[PDB]
């Protein structure tokens, strides 16, 4: 019977990565659920522009997963927990996204100042991608929600608002 | 507050779409698990070929989605349970994964009887290319199964069959 | 209607605004050296400095449009007139050099926050800056090592002035 | 030392031309804080094309510079104040701005005047380019004041000027 | 005699980067050793591979002499200790330089580390390439054993095994 | 497992292994002699000295690959830590120079002593390194000469130095 190599990043970073593929996962069902909820309430703009953003958050999972078959570290895979199905309105979803995002932030914000603490400046270095598209996406939440309150909920409010997110949707694909 | 349309698809068939989805999700985990394995244990080969079959297997429930969406029906993701992540090796993941591809061929058959039955051929059509696919899909671990079974574990069986699971993963794109 | 807070902490937030106010400071020294420069036959060194606080601004430029994606108000200060007195080319470039040293190290000082506050979205968005400055400085090394290694003594200005020229055409293309 | 051949223009002209330079970085700056103000308070459409603005009016001051700098004449930078940075709303901008840019122009008459009287006709044809392009951003001004009072502060107002001046801008670059 | 400017570097990094260039000098001297082995042993997969690797090594060194240089920062080039030449095969070979790669990435990270502590961001920045470059020829050495400890020494191990690297080698040129 | 002996005789394969190591050694002293033009202004001369070294590193790599191909063990040495402290540019050329024609006498000794036995396959192959150390050796005694013409005297490091310059990047391209 063969040797493999050991994993090649410490228990610390190999946890908190590992959490960090989890934590993807559960966003992109998250964000599946909240895009349902907009189509089956005639919000498609909105819906289209969850739905896509949902499968990117997978995409980041799958990167993640990429890097930790890269070093020879297990995936572990936990429960996934069925995402909230159940929301108040468009401007709800949103607040309720951008706080979402802005806790994603936070989450990988702590993983690279670990990278630095142990001094792990492969994963610091292969980070940077993730931490500059993250942000990006934290910044089009914040825009969106910004739109949504600018255009309120009065006389066609609604349709404005989804017709823009809309808009966005299609100009990012 | 507007009036959105009643969902287009009758209760039952809305049942089985959205406990596809979940089988699908929950399939993509169980080979990112099993994946993983192959990763840690020297079989990159087969690492790669279940990890983009894995991806493969959530495009699946994203096409589900998308079709739930424009039919104006809830989707319904439920708690997807941690996949198995302790393997015995090469041709056990092989034939594990057969018999699990199998099961989601009956499930497809499954829908595809119930939308005859209740006249759903809306449903009967769209499920085609899903029909084709996984019949693919199905055919190929079969032939990945007789394969490694064919070659054996004697030295140097592993490295062999590996390597064979490569040129598969590298040729599907 | 409610926006967003600033997406920063305040003490990046404080250090950020005050780098705009440092570039534009920067900018408007150099267009005072580099008029110095026209006004004394140096043509060549006059150009070079233009096209360098054109840079300098371009920079301030874009630390703006970063607080701008970040809901963060923009506090621009009143910007000192620059020396505009100079005992020659020498003098402007031992100046400029140390300077360029001062820029470097306000720079170092924000990256250093950034990682101090867990802030990696700043931290990686400034990293074109750090690259570009350092660029920078050892540019107006290398010229002030020129310059000193010319000299002033018979067509020493002039050789030094030529040579500078040389600097500032291909850097446009 | 060596001798450098005097100013090429009149006291009186350059001293006009000076405070020209720095009205226009003085131009520069309020309109990067009526940017600012706009892109903190939802107004990103307003935002980009006050930003843009600000960008070139530094532009025309640069130019100005280069034709100082050929003239052999002393560039001379004062103090640039900190501009407002207090505003009331998307309106009062550009009531205000309109009203900056009908001053702006009435300085540029009056430098064109001069070199009249002056027989300067150097200068004179020198701004025939900047007396073109102020015209074309006092009538921008006007045409935006115009409209952004036309669709006014009810309902959804907001959003729709934001929306026609964002279009603008985007038309512009 | 002229004056040139001072070491734009601490006195600790020099050191570090200095060390470090005679530590990739060295490198590639064991690996060009390890290379010759393998090509006097039948071996001219490994022998190949190794070779364009040592030469790689000594282009690390080479990139950050030139670091060096631009820096005003003296090249100290020490003696270079001859290589190691008894080897006992190919598994040690690969055993051995996969040991050294995780020394060499160990390494990496203390400069790195050093220049963070003491806010050396030009530096930090400069670094990013090699960090990169590194992880993934740590991660090949790490697939290479991988591979070769699978494959084993019985029957026709040695040639499947080089073979191969040898196809490696050559998809990497 | 039996591998062919050397190809070579006993006295070529040492004359061999003793010119790769002289052509490390080489590129070693090229390095230093690099980084002390450039630490001392010339940076022309820097570039030249730089590029030069790397050249006399791909002779070596050429050696040993010749070697590798005739089964010859490749004997790699201590390189000697090289000379690091220089009175100028001149007494650096004049080193160089006389560098150059003992690396020309080692070619010729080795070529002879090929003759001598026999080897025309050595005698055969070591055309190409005939041929590029005569270009080397007339082009460090041309730039010695041009030195020597220039001389130290008001801007004569300047102008040699830029001299060099343009040497060093025709042969780049």
């Amino acid at each position: 019977h063969h040797h493999s190599q050991d994993p090649m990043l410490s228990k610390d970073i190999i946890k908190l990565l590992n959490e960090q593929v989890n934590k993807e996962m559960n966003s992109s069902n998250l964000y599946m659920s909240m895009s349902s909820w907009c189509y089956t309430h005639s919000l498609d703009g909105a819906g289209l522009f969850l739905f896509d953003h949902a499968a990117e958050e997978y995409e980041h999972a799958k990167k993640l997963i990429i890097f930790l078959n890269e070093n020879n570290v297990p995936v572990q895979l936990t429960s996934i927990s069925a995402p909230e199905h159940k929301f108040e309105g468009l401007t709800q979803i949103f607040q309720k996204a951008y706080e979402h995002e802005q806790h994603i932030s936070e989450s990988i914000n702590n993983i690279v100042d670990h990278a630095i603490k142990s001094k792990d400046h492969a994963t610091f270095n292969f980070l940077q991608w993730y931490v500059a598209e993250q942000h990006e996406e934290e910044v089009l939440f914040k825009d969106i929600l910004d739109k949504i309150e600018l255009i309120g909920n009065e006389n066609h409010g609604l349709y404005l608002a989804d017709q823009y997110v809309k808009g966005i949707a299609k100009s990012r694909k």
